[PDB]
């Protein structure tokens, strides 16, 4: 027979206790607002599933972010939509304020709150250990609240962090690849950047939960903290766990593989070898020292498991020792 089920150990049954329409994305009905409202002034930014401008509300004068959306299936621009509605005014959760259509086009948009986000190139150069950690605790409280509200982010990554570093202000976006979590329910493995993956989503283990955002979050700090963006720099999916192996070893791998009785391809049964579990300190140098703590890798070493059962859940990570500095400030 074929793989073992699995359960989120935090926050399992939040979306059976609510009432259906909480979840049931596909019976959403779109209120459209009026196009004319926004006059936009200029291209942001591309992705592969929209074009980002900034824009104005000329009732208002507001600023204000339209994300124009490439063509998606109706249900898949609901879910986003439902799922930003549930999360608004939740911590460091972007807020959407409007959607409307070019009725000629008849294609969606998304109007968000403006973030003044910082230069990429810049700011990298200046974060301090300190302003990790702040960071890495805001994106937990965004984290938190989802998990928390019965969503997976499932896209966590850097450029869908913006940082206004002036106003220390931290918004998760770009929800579009995010679902309802469903103990049961087996989701499609393809999502996230590949640097990003979780080893459940390459070793296609389905029945997975919001521990995935834990992983890419694990990977994210790797890249901070070690000064290495990316951290595990697969060719392809499959090079991906190769890479990843190489860090956290076989052993630990077919471990997990065990315990779910997952069917490994078998393309990778030639190409992932044996690897010992290696240590944290071959990634420090002179350059990132100052990024680098005993509670740093710690941490660290918390988030960055094959078995998603033993991650670290996001109220788990925000109660570690690295961010001690932090809470005692707010
Ligand atoms: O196309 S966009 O204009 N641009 C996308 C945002 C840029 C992403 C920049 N990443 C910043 C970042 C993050 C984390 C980090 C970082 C910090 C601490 C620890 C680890 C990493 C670090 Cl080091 C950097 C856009 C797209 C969609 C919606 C938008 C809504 N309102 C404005 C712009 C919007």
């Amino acid at each position: 027979s074929g793989p073992v089920p699995s359960r989120a150990r935090v926050y399992t049954d939040v979306n059976t206790h609510r009432p259906r329409e909480y979840w049931d994305y596909e019976s959403h009905v779109v209120e459209w607002g009026n196009q004319d409202d926004y006059q936009l002034v200029r291209k942001l930014g591309r992705g592969k599933y929209s074009e980002v401008f900034e824009a104005i509300n000329i009732t208002n004068n507001e600023k204000v972010v339209v994300k124009i959306l490439k063509p998606v299936k109706k249900k898949k621009i609901k879910r986003e939509i439902k799922i930003l509605e549930n999360l608004r005014g939740g911590p460091n959760i972007i807020t959407l304020a409007d959607i409307v259509k070019d009725p000629v086009s008849r294609t969606p948009a998304l109007v968000f709150e403006h973030v003044n986000n910082t230069d990429f190139k810049q700011l990298y150069q200046t974060l301090t250990d300190y302003d990790i950690r702040f960071y890495m605790y805001e994106i937990l409280k965004a984290l938190d609240y989802c998990h928390s509200m019965g969503i997976m982010h499932r896209d966590v990554k850097p450029h869908n962090v913006m940082i206004d570093h002036e106003h220390r202000k931290l918004r998760l976006i770009d929800w579009g690849l995010a679902e309802f979590y469903h103990p049961g329910q087996e989701y499609n493995v393809r999502v996230a950047s590949r640097y990003f993956k979780g080893p459940e989503l390459l070793v296609d283990y389905q029945m997975y939960d919001y521990s995935l955002d834990m992983w890419s979050l694990g990977c994210m700090l790797a890249s901070m903290i070690f000064r290495k963006e990316p951290f595990f720099h697969g060719h392809d999916n499959y090079d991906q766990l190769v890479r990843i192996a190489k860090v956290l070893g076989t052993e630990d791998l077919y471990d997990y593989i065990d315990k779910y009785n997952i069917e490994l391809d078998p393309r990778f049964n030639d190409i992932l070898g044996r690897h010992s579990r290696k240590r944290w300190e071959r990634f420090v140098h002179s350059e990132n020292q100052h990024l680098v703590s005993p509670e740093a890798l710690d941490f660290l070493d918390k988030l960055l498991r094959y078995d998603h059962q033993s991650r670290l859940t996001a109220r788990e990570a925000m109660e570690h020792p690295y961010f001690y500095t932090v809470v005692k400030d707010q």
